[PDB]
């Protein structure tokens, strides 16, 4: 299924308190929220800017100063959730890009 | 199996704000979990009372304001979460409660 209902788990720190999630149509619709939700960490440290731009690598990092970070994939053969790690979803936003052009 | 991973989301909204989540041990310690829930709402509003008791029927209309709760199931045969819906939970801790004695 080119789009599978995905859902987003965040886990900002060790505690039960503040874990949140969020659903998407698919896969990529998913991806792109891991990086609008970096996107808007950034807004909020320069307010006065319509958009920041980041290197890859301090994405990756705010990614793994999360406690946590997990994504669940729902498969239609089995009616379940497959669930990926956050070197999954690092990954998957890794060739996403890279497909600048390569 | 008797102890499955469980993963409870709040969905108290129609929007994205505010979803969360909570991971448990079990579907047993998720429903204690959703029980423990309504007491916290409860003991926000009698502040002085160490407890709260009440009825199955305020528990689950609280539950039916909620624009939405669902629980996941882990299941070791597929690796997969298995997705079960608000009014499944509803009869889950139905069933569990009723155990007073039945």
């Amino acid at each position: 299924a080119t789009m599978s209902h995905t859902i987003l788990l965040v886990q900002p720190t060790k505690r039960p308190e503040g874990r949140t999630y969020a659903d998407y149509e698919s896969v990529n619709e998913c991806m792109e929220g891991v990086c609008k939700m970096y996107e808007e960490h950034l807004k909020r440290m320069n307010p006065n800017s319509p958009s920041i731009t980041y290197d890859i690598s301090q994405l990756f990092d705010f990614i793994d100063d999360l406690a946590d970070l997990s994504c669940l994939v729902y498969r239609a053969d089995t009616q379940t959730y497959q669930p990926y790690n956050k070197d999954w979803i690092k990954e998957k936003i890794y060739v996403l890009l890279r497909r600048q052009a390569q």
